[PDB]
């Protein structure tokens, strides 16, 4: 079951994260700055299937609901993105995969200088699956990540092999919104 509670906020505006029983969890934000919220995983595995029913999902402004981890060795943050709010998250295009009924775009950005589990001054890649089109939310949904882990691999995006926490999240920037979902 799941073994995590994250609930990082960089402090801008209101982040209210309820961390409920077993695997559910409910985020109510106002004005944000730039956070993450979310239940998963201390380790993160390759090979993980994650199971979450997102019973609500409403994001005013830059909301995504998302699969979101780390790895070290090297450092780099991954997505897998299923929802968001007004703004879709792209970066340099390398491909697609086919993954859970849908299809997500591969992409690869760079944050410099840039808040990390390693520091609040770091260099590091992002690994994206973006949906193509937004996943419809209130049932329970798969991501068997290691469609998306292989997919990436097989286009020269390599994850570290020293896995930190791995949630299903809401992440949010400049935002209002409401969510509240379950993982297992
Ligand atoms: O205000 C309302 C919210 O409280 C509500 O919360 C949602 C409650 O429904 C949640 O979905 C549940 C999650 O559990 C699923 O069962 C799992 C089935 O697989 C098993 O292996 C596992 O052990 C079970 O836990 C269940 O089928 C599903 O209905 C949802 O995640 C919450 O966000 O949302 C609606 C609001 O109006
Ligand atoms: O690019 C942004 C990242 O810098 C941000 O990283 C967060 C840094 O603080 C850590 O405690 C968090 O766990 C980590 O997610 O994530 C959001 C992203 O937009
Ligand atoms: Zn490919």
């Amino acid at each position: 079951s799941t073994d995590y509670w994250q609930n990082w906020t960089d402090g801008g505006g209101i982040v209210n994260a309820v961390n409920g029983s077993g695997g559910n969890y409910s985020v109510n934000w106002s004005n944000t700055g730039n956070f993450v919220v979310g239940k998963g995983w201390t380790t993160g595995s390759p090979f993980r299937t994650i199971n979450y029913n997102a019973g609500v999902w409403a994001p005013n402004g830059n909301g995504y609901l998302t699969l979101a981890g780390w790895t070290r060795s090297p450092l780099i943050q991954y997505y897998v993105v299923d929802s968001w709010g007004t703004y879709r998250p792209t970066g340099t295009y390398k491909g697609t995969v086919k993954s859970d009924g849908g299809t997500y775009d591969i992409y690869t950005t760079t944050r410099y200088n840039a808040p990390s589990i390693d520091g609040d001054r770091t260099t590091f890649t992002q690994y994206w699956s973006v949906r193509q089109s937004k996943r419809p939310t209130g049932s329970n949904a798969t991501i068997t990540f290691t469609n998306h882990v292989n997919a990436w691999k097989s286009h020269g995006m390599n994850l570290g092999s020293n896995w930190a926490y791995q949630v299903m999240a809401t992440e949010g920037y400049q935002s209002s919104g409401s969510s509240n979902v379950t993982v297992w």
